[PDB]
């Protein structure tokens, strides 16, 4: 929808960018990820979120997170 937020990816100290609305899922950051650093989704670890319990499936509105977030990579 209308509302987006940025998440500022780190890997291997160089920082991927990727912005989406809120109605996307966490699964969908990995899935731009993989387009953006030519590594499979099954080859990752998203972390970073500073709650628990969240998924590939979460909806990132439930969340309910400011527009600057940042995540990191682990391979």
């Amino acid at each position: 929808g209308s509302h987006m937020l940025d998440f500022r990816v780190e890997y291997r100290d160089r920082n991927v960018d990727v912005v989406l609305e809120d109605t996307c899922t966490v699964g969908e950051i990995k899935q731009i990820l993989e387009n953006e650093l030519q590594i499979p989704v099954s080859k990752m670890l998203l972390k970073g979120w500073k709650t628990g319990d969240v998924e590939d499936s979460t909806v990132l509105k439930s969340l309910h997170l400011p527009k600057n977030n940042s995540l990191y990579v682990l391979t």
